[PDB]
């Protein structure tokens, strides 16, 4: 158990000889550069973010350009994310550009698109054409970061609600809205995502955060927008409010992984909640063996402190006991003044934490859930993880071109690492999104199609032997394929 | 496992009809009234620390009298602790009040007094006089809350050490200095803290929060200074620095529990091991079967904000998560500007995580653990809890006296309430830094002293009954005279 | 496990202070006397069975004086069991006493009554009138024990079937004969079933061994039968052959214990698949909480000579590993020669057999089959053992008038002796055939009603002390009652 | 548990579609022609057994040749095993061939040669010459089977002891004595079995039956008996009083596998203790991964009778659940009046017992026994029949030369034939006392070493499917090259 590995633990010991979570890193105008972006990588950035909420297309470009400069010059293999845009309820502007709304008042929110340019502190636009039909009396809407809350008293007309202002919040043009009760009904990705989408598609980049993923078919609609050339790109959904989480299970079916959005989940639902919100998801992105992601608000203090605060550090730390593949920096590398140092120190409270956590527990929670019969696949990646346990193996190589075989490997947690071979760059990328994983490129154009395995073997071996997991006389369990991977060797290393 | 019980959890579920987990709060300006005590207690407190480290003894009588009157009004125990100011180490003091140290700089700290009123930024006084012995070349010397850096180049003389700055800070007089890598022999009680332990002694003060321990040798010393009159007075050490957290065992073996004090441990400790130290303390206790507190910078934003910060939240909720039976609030309630509010909230997220809490996984982990053969106290108070989730049972009846089978009972963690029927009030107010534990008093004195257990056996199930935790043909398991006897209970 | 427990086992350490399965001796000429009874009970006899196959009212009326007497003597409770005769199919009479039957040769076989007494080897009766409808061509009829086998050919009327005579064999009037493929629906009880089970009412016998029990309602004709007088009679069902094993299930349900009758089961069951019948009934009963017994062909070669074969001897033992409760000895007692060793060989192979049994793999094979929530009582008693394996206990004392949780804290095999203490002595008789326990009479006439239970937890912890198994600083684990034991204490022996 | 998968069971269910355990046959008269072998063998026989403490090498010479010619005929491989005579105490002769013991009479048995051809009642000849040595007062001496027992008295001389004859027995001229209380320490191999292991190292024998082993260090006196020459064939060693069974963890460390021969033992050992040991001796060769023999007295009644008594076939049930790889015939075959329906019979017992038998709890104690970390070997032939479970498939391919992984694989008994592909014939015989296992020989001299494994995996995957063991769909367990390799395979 848990508790009986807690009792042998000594925070004297050295940690683990290596880090099993990845780092993701917004990239902004603090590290756009690749000086920036290689003084990241040697930080512990394994992802690149592109939050496609700002700046055009030249700008992620750039981004883009620049983390391809900055992995090779340091010989590594570094991930491109793109962040969506979604789908936003905004206000319209106001007469004065401001209105100071007031307790006890009351106001009119109205989807009449007539006065989107004069609203006033008693009348004012809201862009969601389907507002009224969704919101019902009692239901709140929340404005500019959940600051000003406003609770619906009736519909006026059609088009118009009757609102009570509830505190005393002073509000400017194009601020965001949030309809805590209710079913949103916009469109899974708008306008400029599809555009972007396939920009992203055209640049190769690796995976989708889609943001405000709330059900099913939007994941599907994203996938459509991606394209038949963009087929390979892994699409991991931001889950954002109470309809993403309520949904939870489809949407993990449908995606290629999750990305928990503690603070914008935090907007509707109370701060313990998500607490709570977050172990479910990442359990169940754990039992799916899809890549899972902690992100907002991790140390967020370190943006302009050289130092975060204490819970903080248990903030990340408890990230990675509740099983995240990942852990997400936003401002604190985009906008931050302590980039460097702030994934650094993050890289740290992963590895002492991983050095405090039971594997074992993962194996055999996630063992047990399997229905005898199992499908080979299935079999052979959880007996070979079984397998470390019983050898106590030091390393696993295992053979997977398109990383699916490395990721159902790693769902299992060995407490060794992972070593992938693989005979795609893009595996190599992608696989920077799931823990306890390196990857190793085999050019098959340089070096054969090794199809008896051999070569690709020895350059996992060696690869692991070079990292000084292993050495002379160590156990390594190696696994490969046709289709997925149906054979296991325990080999002693030479 | 915890992983498979998270995977059946819904956040809108309606949280459990009790929380297990208990509030400690340091009452201070903001809450010494009676009417403030009051709201205290109806907002979640159960135990009212006294910080010993300011207010005089005439302050601290008034905190103890209107925690007495405010309980008393209410009808409920409430523990009262005092938590000991301890051995420290200090600077002296300066010219002009001040020193401005700069990075590079080359300092001398001293063991000798004659500096102790004229220390200048280039030789001050330290008041801890084996400073020299303890201390070698390459360590280091936090001062002013670790704020001020300095490295140890070498001895100038027997007293004197010469040291680098390594970061700019000014610091002014009697500021507190910490030794990273050192054994620190400083006594286990001050002077000062043996007038304050006799007078909790004599004020009947519940259980002693028992500063700097670092060794199990030192809780002794705390209990000598007790005295006979002060032998049921749990002593609870406050675990500070490296020596504790290595010396854990034999310190846990010695004393009545624990306080993982994250924000002292962190002056010497980085962030993140302290974190790890915490799970390592509180299943060290719970395995044990003694009582964990989780304390220091819980909801601190909350001192002055009506809102904490969602990390801070997310920190109290893995308290409860690790396995504390306590939480606890310092200048939050002391000092801060929303007492009754940062006490409901802390109550509030406890509840939460406890909902998502699977119980099953503690009482398992920690069956798993006991030797086999059994001592029979072991064997009926794992037996009873194990009964508890075979038949679903929905409240344990334990009939305790010191309240030892009860702490038993609740180290396997069945789930669902324990009620502690007992003859004694001390116990009634020392069960309250036990989880998943409420205490019935029964007045063998006024009522008999019930040889047949059926008095103190309805009056359990009858308080359980009033709570809504049974009603008829519910089970009740009831254990009993340490205990050896258990009862299945129809609940009529 | 069992093989676990193998290993560490060695033929040359003492054996158990005590003997868990119990012994059945069914009396007759060799010892009906009240001598040779008593040295059945030294011998290790805890129930005498009367066979009501023979022998009239009067000669069982000496055996049950005789048996009381014997007891009373020698200060112990022997349990008396009355076995029925049962229904019987038999042939009718021959000319000259006798028909050589011929392989090849065609016979008839008449439910017509005409020919009771005039049979040949060419047409014969056979007494059972529903033969004719429920034997099929191809059918078999088995004659003198399955020494003569016939093959039904065709119905030659309503009332005759036409016979193949597939074996040589020279038959003699009034033989029994078995239909092996058959669903035999002849009456559960006959007419002399019915007054001699009024005949064991009337003298306070304990329990009924039923024989040919093939159907549950069958169990609840012999219920009717032992009347309202009855109802505290046990009913013990002979499983004799395919039916009784098919429908065994129901049958549990509805008596009180089961007896595997080998010979009888062998006479249409291949012996290799009455093995495994032996096995399944057992554990049956096991899992249900009845006593079990093991009966017929146990060291039947003892019966004439001095020593058994080692097949028999390892017979006997396996039994015990599969968990029965009771051994029964038959001819070997009844007319044998040895009576008393036998009797006192087959207590040393059991006890030899439980040396060598791991009593835990039973605790926890049952208790894996319990569901969750479990009842007070079942949780209580399962507690209990469960305590016993925790702490070492060295005996269990269990207060129950009608031996009902006695039963149930049995059924769970601690590895240490059960004690009962009773207010009755009819639940002392009836206890002697579960295993693990020894009864002890509390007289609540002579001694008081002890409604807060310390006398007669003292009266158990006594005689645990008194035969050696407790001694001062050991656990025993006591258990009591309201109607069940709802009440668990473990008390340290002074 | 067994208890829980004997609740699921049904007598009319059909049996399985193969019989693990195997069958070994003593050949004599009844059996010693090709056409009886012949019958033996589509009958059951696995291994042919000849007894070496009668005939000459004349007469074995003989059934070495009529099993090798009637295997080849038939198209299968057919083990042949040699069982020693061995070391013998016999008393000497009788004046007028005969020695009339009586109840209460005293005797002297003496180690004096002198009196070895003219022994009488009250004094004869015993032929161990440390009998005395060996012997202390209050000892037993067992005569003729153990069916006259003698009592020692004393020591009358150096050579002679005074004994009481303790029941009525007439003896004659040369018949066996046992020592129940005594370590007799008579050599490893007699004379007469070097002369014979020498001769079956020259007709290529497969495994040695090695009598009255009792100590580790005679295995290897056997071992060098066969020399350099015959180091590949098996040691099977026969446990026949109470230092083979006191010593049987070192015995079976050195040997290639264990006979239980029960009556061998029955004669010093009380019954009911044999049945225990034979639980025992199985289950610590299951857990060593050898093989073991259950012998002697298996259907016996069949010899003279059609069919063997109720008891005999509980027996031979019982064997299989203990756990054995074979059941032994001897005078049943050897003399027996129904050679092949004595084996059918046997084969059918084993069958019905296998069908009841939950091989699970056998793989799972076996595994549960490990110690970890596991050595390679060890973790790769478990996680395989964990495999077998898992995905529920219907065979195993195991490529091994020696037979060594094939044991490992057997070792944890998957719930699925056992299919050995190996480049040698002699392993495909000495499997022969593995239970579910099946060889299939692959000729590498003539169709190359098949390094990439393909050929060989076909050829065991080709003759699951000729037996009806797996189709299309199915899955198959391969494992190779001792073995380090796993495959999980989709049949075609
Ligand atoms: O003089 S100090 O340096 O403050 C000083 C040092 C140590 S030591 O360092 O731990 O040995 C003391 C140990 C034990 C003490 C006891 S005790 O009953 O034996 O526990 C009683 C008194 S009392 O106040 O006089 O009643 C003590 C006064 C002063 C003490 C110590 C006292
Ligand atoms: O003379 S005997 O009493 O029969 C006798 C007794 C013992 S002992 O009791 O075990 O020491 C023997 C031990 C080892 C022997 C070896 S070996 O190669 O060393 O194994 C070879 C021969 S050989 O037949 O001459 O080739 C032996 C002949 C006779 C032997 C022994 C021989
Ligand atoms: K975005
Ligand atoms: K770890
Ligand atoms: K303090
Ligand atoms: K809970
Ligand atoms: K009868
Ligand atoms: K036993
Ligand atoms: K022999
Ligand atoms: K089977």
């Amino acid at each position: 158990s848990q508790l009986a590995h807690n009792l042998t633990l000594s925070i004297f010991d050295p940690v683990a000889n290596y880090r099993a979570a990845r780092i993701i890193c917004t990239i902004g105008p603090s590290t756009q550069s690749v000086e920036a972006l290689k003084g990241l990588i040697q930080s512990g950035m394994s992802v690149a973010r592109m939050n496609f909420s700002h700046g055009s297309h030249e700008y992620h470009q750039t981004t883009i350009n620049n983390v391809r400069q900055a992995a090779a010059e340091l010989g590594v293999n570094i991930a491109i994310a793109l962040d969506t845009k979604g789908p936003e309820i905004r206000t319209g502007q106001f007469v004065g550009g401001d209105a100071v709304m007031e307790r006890g008042a009351t106001c009119y929110v109205t989807t009449d698109p007539a006065f989107a340019d004069k609203g006033t502190k008693d009348k004012f636009y809201i862009d969601y054409q389907n507002l009224s039909k969704v919101v019902r009396p009692g239901n709140y809407i929340y404005i500019d970061d959940g600051i000003l809350i406003l609770q619906v008293q009736s519909h006026e007309d059609e088009q118009t609600l009757e609102c009570t202002v509830t505190n005393s919040h002073t509000i400017s043009d194009r601020r965001g809205v949030n309809l805590p009760g209710c079913d949103v009904d916009l469109p899974a990705v708008s306008a400029k995502d599809r555009v972007d989408l396939q920009f992203g598609v055209e640049q190769g980049v690796d995976m989708i955060f889609a943001s405000f993923i709330r059900s099913a078919e939007q994941v599907g609609d994203v996938r459509k927008a991606l394209g038949p050339k963009g087929r390979d790109i892994m699409i991991i959904c931001k889950i954002e409010n109470h309809q993403g989480v309520q949904n939870i299970d489809s949407i993990i079916e449908e995606s290629d992984g999750i990305m928990v959005a503690r603070g914008d989940l935090g907007v509707e639902i109370p701060a313990e909640k998500v607490v709570v919100a977050q172990k479910i998801l990442i359990s169940k992105c754990n039992v799916a063996g899809k890549p899972v992601i902690c992100a907002t608000q991790m140390l967020e203090s370190m943006t302009y402190n050289p130092r975060p605060t204490r819970a903080e550090v248990s903030d990340v730390a408890n990230a990675v006991f509740n099983g995240a593949d990942c852990v997400m920096l936003s401002g604190e590398t985009a906008k931050g003044k302590y980039p460097n140092e702030v994934v650094q120190y993050m890289a740290r409270i992963c590895l002492e934490a991983q050095s405090a956590l039971n594997e074992y527990v993962f194996f055999n929670s996630i063992k047990k859930l399997q229905h005898i019969p199992m499908s080979a696949d299935e079999a052979v990646c959880s007996s070979a993880v079984n397998s470390v346990y019983e050898t106590k193996a030091k390393a696993m190589v295992v053979l997977s071109n398109t990383g699916r075989s490395a990721r159902l490997v790693a769902k299992y947690r060995p407490n060794c690492p992972i070593v992938c071979v693989t005979t795609r760059l893009q595996t190599c990328r992608q696989l920077n999104i799931t823990q306890g994983v390196e990857s190793v490129f085999f050019d098959a154009d340089k070096l054969g199609h090794d199809e008896g395995k051999e070569h690709r073997v020895a350059a996992g071996v060696e690869f692991a032997k070079s990292k000084g997991y292993v050495q002379t006389g160590d156990y390594c369990v190696v696994i490969h394929a046709k289709g997925y991977a149906n054979q296991t060797r325990i080999l002693l290393v030479e």
